[PDB]
């Protein structure tokens, strides 16, 4: 799996979370 652009999501307090926001092969 290679994704593309990891785009910090929101999550706790001061801490994002940067998931996969592209399912390139």
């Amino acid at each position: 799996f290679k994704c593309r652009r990891w785009q910090w999501r929101m999550k706790k307090l001061g801490a994002p979370s940067i998931t996969c926001v592209r399912r390139a092969f």
